[PDB]
């Protein structure tokens, strides 16, 4: 008798663990990031950092005046239980500064929410974790509750918005400070 | 013998809970919101608040004279048992007021029904919970029973309708007070 | 032994209740309502009432001379065991009266059959239950057995037909009293 | 022991009744009825009666000289075990008579076969059961064995055919008596 | 114990009978019959008889000089274990005779094979069983082994072929006796 | 106890026989036969014989100068365990001889291989078994190992090839003896 | 008791053998062979030999100056556990020699790897096993590691490459010795 | 009793091993490698080496001025638990050096990450393992964290990027040293 209830309990347990790992594998997170360059300067040397998740495509090397970044990052495949969270940065040699854009689309919406930010750092810098913790904690991010606007200095500003869901769209326009948004 | 009826009862229970969570995951709620700007003024600084549910796309930053918002919010993914309920708001600098539009598509139609409303608040204001409780309780909403019309002051009015189902369409035209609807 | 036949009887019972609720969910009722405005007057302020069922789309605000309502109502989703039954009404300010159109596509064809009607009430009135009980009991409805024709007064009449099935099509032409149907 | 063979016999019985009702639901009957108006007169006030089965579309109100009825009736949904059997009738005011067309596509081809007929009654009459029993028993119908032809009086005749299967096509041309068929 | 092996044997038996009736339902027989009218005479009053099987479409009333019959008959739906076997006949008033075409596509190819024939009978005659037994037994049919040719009298002949399989194609050209086939 | 292992062994046996007959039903054999008429003579009275397998389409009655036979034969449906093997023959009245083409695509490639042949017999002859045994045993066939060429007499030759698999393509060009192949 | 564990072990064994034969049936091998004729001579009398595997299409009889062989061979259907390995040969009468091309795409990549070769033999020769063992062992083949080049004598050379996988592409250009590859 | 729990444990074990090998078979790795030739020199004699994985297509023999390599390598089919890792190399006779490009897309991202590199070796050299260990360990590779740039000598440089995921895209532009990237 007794080994039959052990094998039956083993099949019940793998029935639970199969459904658990198939749920965590089918819970999806992504952020379609559009950054639109109305700045009047060429961006170059495009770099990216992921705290969580990844892209399949490359970021483009450069954005000319009036062109856009259109970049699609997504969470890791399989039952990973992490969101998509990262930095995108470009150097702007016409002003000697690097624009960094951050997004955060979490896995668990009880603990976290969608956040985004952008800032214009001094010099040429690669995108890395020190920009993520700054753009997420040391400077005020935005809640994904519609459109927001902020100055960058050097005659620049941005306006942008993010959708509040796990399939997110982030849209930013980087503009001259003297001009109307969108 | 006895552990075999415990594992059989465990599989019966997970058979119930699988069918329960698959029912709550496949019960769908959405509201296709169209707001049409026949106002003669440019709307800007678009903001949104969700009491329940979310959008995937962004709301557009601005609506010019004769253009429309076309915005699609939907309930949260998975077995959540909540509807889609929210506010949409734009600033109108030509009059110094913010138009806020509200919809409410509930999960459980025994307790609740489809409602919508719109109002024109003083000053520039972000969309938030204080507009939701006002547009839903402190001002009279509309029952989703065909077309309705109301004045906003400052030479504006709206007419609109909402469908009575869980896949809802809300349509609003915002107009000069002196002009015929649709 | 005995608890094994209780769990086997529980699985038999949920096998019955699953097939019952899947039958009631897949039994479908709808009425494609076409109302064609050959009246020579503009209709406006479109309203609708459901005794049973719902639409997904909005009814259009107004119908001009030579245009049509094309409106699709359907029963509630899931295992609800109710048909689609309702009123549609428009105000006609050129004569000071409201045209109301009624349809009734029942769930259970042993007790009920497809019925429709139309009438032209005095003044501006919203579509509601008092028009449903009138158009269904206090005035003679039509059996869905081919084409029928009736005068409305104020120089108007209608002709129309309804198909006899649970996927119904209702077609009405509203005409000048002095003119030939279709 | 004994309750286990009762639940096993209950599942065997619902396995039979599921396969029985799925067979009766998937056994399909329909009749694509074409009636072609080479009569030189306008037909109007189109009416229909079903002894068994139904249509989804409406019959058209009128047929002008050289136009056709193209009408699709079918058996009732689900495990109903009845065919499609009915009358179609139009008034012809140029002669003061009503053309009635009958078809009969049975469920059980051991007891029954495909039959059709047409006749030209005096006056304006609605399509009903008294025309069905007449067109099926009191006047000689046609066996669905190729093309047949018959005079109607008032200078009219018809020729037509019906296919011998449960997915039937009925084709009739109504003609001047002095002219060649098809 | 014993009733459990009776219910197990009942489920084994319905497992056999399900597979038997699904095999007999999916064994398909059809004959695409093309009869091409190079005769120089109009054919009319088209009739058909089935010993076994049926068509869904109608046979056309008439074939003019240079036109074709293209007619598709098939076995009865479900587990019927019968082939498709029939006669097609037209009257030819220019000579006072009726052309009859026969095909036979059997269910069981151990007992039977594909056969076809055609003959030109005196007078106007409906297609029926007396033509089937004549065209199949009292006159020599053709084996479905490529092209064959035969005179009909009255200045006519035919040439034709049939494919040897259960999805059959029969092709016949009816010609002036003085002219080359195909 | 004992009848339960008999019913379990019966279900095991029908599990084997189902998989056996589904394997023999899904093992497929066909030969796409192209015969290209560069002969300078019209071929006519096309005939065919199958030792094994069948076609669905008809062979064409005649091939004119520069036209092709394109003919598709295939094994019998269901679990038959036989290949496709046959003769195709046409009469050539310009020389008083009949061209016969043979192919053999076997079921079991341990015992057999793909073979083909062609020969030009005296007089008008129907395609039959005496041509099959001649073209397969009494004259040397070709192994399906690329292109081969042979004279026919009367100023004709052929060149052709066959693919070595169970989905076979046979291609033959029949040519004047004085001309280059393909 | 004991016969129940024998039938359970029989079903376990056929569960293994079903999965084994379905794995060996779905492991696929093919070689898309392109041979491009920049030689300045016409190739003719195309022949082929398979050590393992087969083609469905025919090899073309001849390749003119500037045309290509495009030939697709593949392993045998079902659970055969053999790769695709063969020779292709053409006669070149302008020089009195036959070009033979060899490929080898094995089943088991632990024992074997992709190999290919080509050589220009004296006289007209059919493709056979003596060319396979020569092109694979008696002359040095190429490893499928990118592009390779070799002289053939008579003023010819080739360059070619093969991909390293079980779905292989072989590309060869046959050229004048005095000219640049691809 | 006891053999029944052994066969039940055997089926549990093959249930685990089936799910294990189906997971390792459906975990996919690939690298879409684009190498863009803005060098002003023709590349030729294209070669490739795989440490792990394979391509289906061939690498092109040569790249002219302004053309691109577009090459798709992928991991081995089935449950192999290895990534895709390799070298691509071309000779550049205008400078007497060979460009080698390396990528590494690992299976297990706990131990490893995406890496790439490129270098310009002296002389004509085939792509092999000595270039892989050099490009991966003896020269500094790049982390797949956005765009990077490096000089090659002989008046050349490259810029490129790689995406950080298991479905990777590698993009490299090879340029004159005096010119701006992308
Ligand atoms: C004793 C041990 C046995 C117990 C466990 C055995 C269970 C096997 C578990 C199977 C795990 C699941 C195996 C693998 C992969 C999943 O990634 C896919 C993807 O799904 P998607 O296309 O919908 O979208 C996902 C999109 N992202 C890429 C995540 C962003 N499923
Ligand atoms: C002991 C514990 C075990 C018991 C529980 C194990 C059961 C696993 C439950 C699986 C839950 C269900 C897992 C997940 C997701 C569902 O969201 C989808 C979506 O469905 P949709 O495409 O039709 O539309 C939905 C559209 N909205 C987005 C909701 C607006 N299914
Ligand atoms: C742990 C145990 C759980 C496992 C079993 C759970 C039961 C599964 C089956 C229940 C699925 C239930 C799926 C149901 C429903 C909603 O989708 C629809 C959508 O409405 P609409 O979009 O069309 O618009 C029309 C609505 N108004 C016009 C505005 C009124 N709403 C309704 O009101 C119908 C609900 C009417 C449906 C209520 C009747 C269902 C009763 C189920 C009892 C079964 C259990 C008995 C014990
Ligand atoms: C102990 C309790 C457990 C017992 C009950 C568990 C059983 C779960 C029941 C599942 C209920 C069924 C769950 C839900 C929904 C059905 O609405 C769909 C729709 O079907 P449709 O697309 O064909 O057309 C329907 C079209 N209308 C919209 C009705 C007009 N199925
Ligand atoms: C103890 C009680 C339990 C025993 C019974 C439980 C069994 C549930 C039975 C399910 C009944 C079957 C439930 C319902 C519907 C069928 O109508 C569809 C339609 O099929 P169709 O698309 O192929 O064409 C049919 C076309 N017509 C419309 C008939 C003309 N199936
Ligand atoms: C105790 C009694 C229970 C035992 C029996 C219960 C078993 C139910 C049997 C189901 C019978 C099968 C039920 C019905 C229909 C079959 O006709 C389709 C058609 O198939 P087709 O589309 O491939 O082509 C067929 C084309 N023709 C029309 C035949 C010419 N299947
Ligand atoms: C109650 C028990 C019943 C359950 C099991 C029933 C068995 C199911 C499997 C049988 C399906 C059987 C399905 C079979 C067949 C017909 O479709 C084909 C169609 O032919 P064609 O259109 O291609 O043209 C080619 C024909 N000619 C060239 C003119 C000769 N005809 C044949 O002759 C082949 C039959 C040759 C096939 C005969 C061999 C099958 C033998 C089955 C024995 C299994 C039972 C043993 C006990
Ligand atoms: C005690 C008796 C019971 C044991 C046997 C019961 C088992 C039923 C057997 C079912 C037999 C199988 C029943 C029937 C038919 C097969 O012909 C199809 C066709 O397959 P295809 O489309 O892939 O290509 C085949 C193409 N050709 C035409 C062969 C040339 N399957
Ligand atoms: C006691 C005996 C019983 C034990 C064995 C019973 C098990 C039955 C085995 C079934 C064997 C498998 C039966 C047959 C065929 C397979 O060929 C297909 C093809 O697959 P494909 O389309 O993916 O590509 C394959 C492409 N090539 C052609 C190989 C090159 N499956
Ligand atoms: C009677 C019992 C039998 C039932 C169970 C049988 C096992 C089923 C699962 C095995 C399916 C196995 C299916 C496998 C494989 C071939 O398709 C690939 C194709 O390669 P390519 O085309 O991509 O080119 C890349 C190749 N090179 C670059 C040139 C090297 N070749 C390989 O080398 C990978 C094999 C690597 C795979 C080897 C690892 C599998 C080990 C299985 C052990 C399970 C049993 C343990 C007891
Ligand atoms: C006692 C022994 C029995 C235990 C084991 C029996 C289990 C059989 C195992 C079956 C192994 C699995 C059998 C075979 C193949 C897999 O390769 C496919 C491919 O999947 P894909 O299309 O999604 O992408 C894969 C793409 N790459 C090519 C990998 C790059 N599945
Ligand atoms: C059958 C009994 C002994 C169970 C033992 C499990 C072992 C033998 C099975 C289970 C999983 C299998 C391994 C899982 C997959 C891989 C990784 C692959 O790159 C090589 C084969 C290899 C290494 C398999 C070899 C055999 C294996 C290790």
């Amino acid at each position: 008798i007794a080994a039959g209830t052990i094998i039956a309990g083993a099949e019940l347990t793998i029935g639970l663990l199969q459904n658990l790992l198939d749920v965590l594998a089918n819970v999806n997170r992504k952020c379609a990031v559009g950054v639109d360059n109305e700045s009047g300067f060429r961006w170059q040397e495009g770099s990216t950092y992921f705290f969580s998740g990844t892209a399949d495509e490359n970021l483009p090397y450069s954005v000319s005046d009036g062109y856009a970044v259109l970049y699609g990052p997504r969470k890791t495949n399989g039952p990973v239980a992490t969101g998509v969270v990262g930095v995108l940065a470009y150097y702007i040699p016409s002003i000697g500064k690097t624009l960094a854009v951050m997004w955060s689309v979490p896995f668990d919406y009880n603990f976290y929410q969608n956040w985004w930010n952008a800032k214009l750092y001094s010099g040429n810098q690669d995108a890395d974790y020190d920009h993520y913790v700054d753009l997420y904690y040391d400077a005020n991010p935005f809640k994904a509750n519609g459109w927001h606007e902020r100055s960058l200095g050097s005659g620049l500003k941005f306006c942008g918005s993010m959708s509040s869901s796990g399939q997110a769209t982030l849209e930013i326009h980087v503009l001259k400070e003297s001009e109307t948004c969108m």
